[PDB]
């Protein structure tokens, strides 16, 4: 579909029976989501932001659902805004910018 | 031209006589911009970010070339460690996320 940037891009996603809303952000390499209960073994990444750096916990292999695709990337949970869906995942969905 | 994410969206942007590369992020409600020289008045506001909180320069009216379109809308001068094309300008140049 074509989301028309006049509201905010918001997608609606289901990882790991909890399902909560996430924004497709261009500008974002990595896919943060707050609140999730993510559960096995993780490696600590530390990430960067701007005035911020946040200390992100880097799960990987997790599938996430994102509008009725699935992609299989890298999440990371951390105390964030709002929750972002990156690049990492933006790639396996096919998603482009266009003008 | 549309842009594909598996590379990121750096586009140049033409501000007041200072070229520059910037963002296009469709996660970013405001357009920031480093600290390049821009003339005129400024109001205070301070933005929500992941990790904290930065202030900026609310000039509104001020006009940036986004890979050769012209427009017109409100940038924010600041703390930032990378430039962002937030929605706010993003509009302007017709911007689509499709997928
Ligand atoms: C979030 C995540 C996202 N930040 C990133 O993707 C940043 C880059 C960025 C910052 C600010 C604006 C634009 C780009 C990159 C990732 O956080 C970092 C880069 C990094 C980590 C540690 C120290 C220094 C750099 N990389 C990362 O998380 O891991 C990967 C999987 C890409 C290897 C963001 N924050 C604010 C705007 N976008
Ligand atoms: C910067 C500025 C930009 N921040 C925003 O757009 C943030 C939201 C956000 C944070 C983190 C990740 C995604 C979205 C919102 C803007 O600061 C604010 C909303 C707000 C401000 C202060 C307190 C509470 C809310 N909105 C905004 O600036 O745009 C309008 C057009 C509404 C004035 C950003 N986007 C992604 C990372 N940083």
């Amino acid at each position: 579909p074509q989301i028309t940037l006049w509201q905010r891009p918001l997608v609606t996603i289901k990882i790991g029976g909890q399902l909560k809303e996430a924004l497709l952000d261009t500008g974002a390499d990595d896919s943060i989501v707050a609140g999730i209960e993510l559960p096995g073994r993780w490696k600590p990444k530390m990430i960067g932001g701007i005035g911020g750096f946040i200390k992100v916990r880097q799960y990987d292999q997790i599938l996430i659902e994102i509008c009725g695709h699935k992609a299989i990337g890298t999440v990371l949970v951390g105390p964030t805004p709002v929750n972002i869906i990156g690049r990492n995942l933006l790639t396996q969905i096919g998603c482009t910018l266009n003008f």
